[PDB]
């Protein structure tokens, strides 16, 4: 049950530089486990959520 890097086919299943591995072992199809990037969700890491206090854009996070 390694993490075993995915193949340029498939690493494209997790975005945002989500980081694909697949879970090696001799049962399961080709089960993903995605090392994704802080602040992703979604089982692509497709939607990004709150890194910093994304809400307060009055606030001197954007500048």
């Amino acid at each position: 049950s390694h993490l075993v890097k995915c193949a340029e086919k498939e690493k494209t299943f997790c975005v945002n530089g989500g980081e694909c591995f697949m879970v090696k072992d001799l049962s399961n199809p080709s089960r993903y486990l995605c090392k994704c990037q802080p602040g992703f969700t979604g089982a692509r890491c497709t939607e990004n959520v709150p890194m910093k206090v994304q809400n307060q854009e009055k606030a001197e996070e954007l500048y």
